[PDB]
DNA sequence: TTGTCACGTGACAAA
DNA sequence: TTGTCACGTGACAAA
């Protein structure tokens, strides 16, 4: 798709409350008659990148701010730049996840964190270690049930546990993310893994476990405990399970630690309605009225705007959810957070799978994650390079083809024009190549 | 995901009933003690054949009757053996759409049909031609609204505009499909597709449309028509929109011919649970019961159970399905199938998108879908072709560098050493190749 | 059908 | 960093 003057294009992923953002833009359409559609594609973190470049894609993206670093690098985002009133709206930390290079590269939304979910009737008092969950499980499958059901294909999920006991992204010293230096293999990090793993080989969770399949099973009460974020709350809520929220279990006695996104929305520096899209950001969503409508669709989590935030704080699941994010980090914004993702995603998977053992996982995720991408130059010049060495050969079979006069087949390769090269040459070629004096 | 013996795995896709399947499965489970897991992962289709093929996947796979043959082909697929009895409480052409090579190789669920969906209120008088759409959308336009929005990324979706006039995916001839007389680039075919993507030239409606983005706007009053199948009535019934179903329009006076679908359940010849596979969907799923669980979740459209088929006939949207399907055609279910799907979509999204012509999109689609798939061995002759005659060339060099003592410098590549072998047999070779005596 | 050469990126290594 | 050769499939042709 491209963006065109006087109507707005939002993508949001498929798990927020889009109607609810549906909602907002209907309201800036009667307000100013810019018509807004809310669409959430599939893999949008990753088209965004590829379709921006060439001015392609929506006039507004929201995802966690750890991505968008990436997309101010290749220059895909308009620099935000609010007055100072504006900015005195929103929490000063949430401002800091978007900005990359001393500038604004979106606005700031909501604090998401992963909790502990679990099934009050099933599981009045919920466990506090991680390392209880086993035997938790025999009691509760002798029952018909299961103890823990979360998505185990995407990595953020399962980072809680592999960073509790000392697994890190990205080593942050002296003001700054050293992108050489990665934590995906160290002690800390193998432990967790390890145990992870071992729940799978012990039959209290399946490899194969995913999104859709983990809300189903905690939804339909057929497990006692999930690990999700607020926007599932609202699926819940219209379920029959009565379920609490509440701190994430400790591992080795330490807490679980997730990364804590900040919801952002860019501006594609590609749209023609940058000024548009500031006022539905600044005017009608970022306000209480505007949050609400999306937060009554799936809950938002702690929200950036002040105002408004001091309602949900009251909420105990917001305070739960709260409580995990300070145990947790910030995600981390810069470009190499995304080959940080995928890497630990595979070592997840393969070692979940047994593909590869816990440590053959991990010690790929390192050198992966910490990898530089080749530039676009340094392709072309091993492209163009091969191009050349093919060309010069092709020349030189060319010539010895046309005045070589060797006693060729009618059709043969250029081997056997080389052997004919090396005979006329002193040598001797044996069929398979074996070549002397 | 392996299959275990004592338990049964399904996989269904997202757009049918899925929770009303596992309602089914429950009562199973009741019954017998087999649990019954229902997932619906993305991409099942193509996920099947690739897991399927070592063994992994699911017991059970639903789909479209025409992705079948080429399950069946590679194995995949154990072979379905009803009793007599049991074969005639389904209506005979239903178990066609599932006869290969002589044998059945699933059991028939429901047939689908697209229809026109239409907004009564918006559009009481539902137009009968596609001609007149465009002058209807210009009417609708000044009110805010849109005339018609469907899929244009699923080459379902459109292909009953292309049939219309004359496109055909195989000709059938002498009872069988000839995979090599493929009718996409017709007369018919062409007039069709132009049609379509001149909606999109005068702005009547946008390449990008999905099925998400227009099932969102028919629900939510934007779009006066949609095109889809029984499956997307429920989500129209919650919501405001006051609805009919009706038959599609005509094209150059000739009917839309959508291609009908048998959805069937196929069992994985992997399957340690053949038996209760096959006990589950004879005796739980295809009876009045089951069925209608399933049809109350999303509707199945018209059953192959004729018992329960004979409720679902009184319903008035399921005789328009009917009516379409009457001008419409059973898919074959043969091996080529997949290649013709995927040509036929690549065609239609270049097209719509502008990156194709209409007739260069649909040139490239016929090729491509009467492209013989090598087989494994041919592709493995040229792997080993190549593998060979680098491995000569490799020889020959060997032998060149290590008796050549051509005075070559400490690093270099073995196109100096072709120089050296030329110049020692009476050649002059230029820098870029250029060799003569 | 088999067969030649092109193609751009991967595995590896010297520096 | 630059640089070699491997790698399997594509474009094209003879038959
Ligand atoms: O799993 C890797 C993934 O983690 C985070 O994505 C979260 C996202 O922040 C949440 O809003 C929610 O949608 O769940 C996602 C995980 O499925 C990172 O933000 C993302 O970049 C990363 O790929
Ligand atoms: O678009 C190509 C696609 O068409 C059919 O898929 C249908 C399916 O039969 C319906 O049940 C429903 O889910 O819509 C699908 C299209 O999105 C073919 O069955 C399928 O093989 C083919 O790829």
């Amino acid at each position: 798709m491209k963006i065109e003057e006087g109507k707005l294009v939002i993508w949001i992923n498929g798990d927020k409350g889009y109607n609810g953002l549906a909602e907002v833009g209907k309201k800036f359409e009667k307000d100013t008659g810019i018509k807004v559609t809310v669409e959430h594609p599939d893999k949008l973190e990753e088209k965004f990148p590829q379709v921006a470049a060439t001015g392609d894609g929506p006039d507004i993206i929201f995802w966690a701010h750890d991505r968008f670093g990436g997309y101010a690098q290749s220059g895909l985002l308009a620099e935000i730049t609010p007055a100072a009133a504006f900015q005195d709206k929103l929490y000063p930390f949430t401002w800091d996840a978007v900005r990359y290079n001393g500038k604004l590269i979106a606005y700031p939304i909501a604090v998401e964190a992963l909790s502990l979910i679990y099934n009050k009737d099933l599981l009045p008092n919920p466990p506090k270690t991680w390392e209880e969950i086993p035997a938790l499980d025999k009691e509760l499958k002798a029952k018909g049930k299961s103890a823990l059901m979360f998505n185990l294909q995407e990595p953020y999920f399962t980072w809680p546990l592999i960073a509790a006991d000392g697994g890190y992204a990205f080593k942050y010293a002296a003001g700054k993310y050293d992108i050489k230096d990665v934590g995906v293999d160290n002690a800390g990090a193998k432990a967790g893994l390890t145990f992870l793993v071992d729940l799978i080989k012990n039959k209290h969770m399946n490899a194969d476990t995913d999104y859709s399949i983990a809300e189903a099973a905690f939804n339909k009460g057929e497990t006692a405990m999930t690990i999700n974020g607020p926007w599932a709350w609202s699926n819940i809520d219209t379920s029959a399970v009565n379920y609490g929220v509440t701190v994430l279990p400790t591992f080795k006695g330490q807490p679980s630690k997730p990364f804590v996104g900040v919801l952002s929305a860019g501006i594609n520096a590609a749209s023609p309605n940058k000024e548009l899209a500031k006022e539905f950001l600044e005017n009608y969503l970022l306000t209480d009225e505007g949050l609400e409508a999306v937060n009554k669709d799936k809950p938002l989590g702690a929200v950036a705007l002040k105002s408004y935030e001091e309602e949900l704080a009251k909420d105990p699941r917001i305070a739960a959810t709260m409580e995990n994010a300070q145990k947790g980090e910030i995600m981390p914004n810069i470009p190499q957070m995304s080959a940080f993702w995928y890497a630990v995603r595979t070592a997840v998977i393969n070692a979940a799978s047994g593909r590869q053992t816990v440590d053959a996982a991990l010690a790929a995720a390192q050198t992966n994650a910490a990898r530089r991408k080749p530039s676009w130059r340094e392709r072309e010049n091993n492209r163009r390079r091969e191009r050349r060495r093919r060309a010069v050969a092709a020349k030189i079979y060319t010539g010895l083809r046309a005045q070589g006069d060797y006693n060729l087949p009618k059709h043969c390769d250029n081997n056997e024009v080389l052997k004919a090269l090396c005979v006329e040459a002193g040598w001797v070629v044996e069929e398979d190549g074996t070549t002397y004096r």
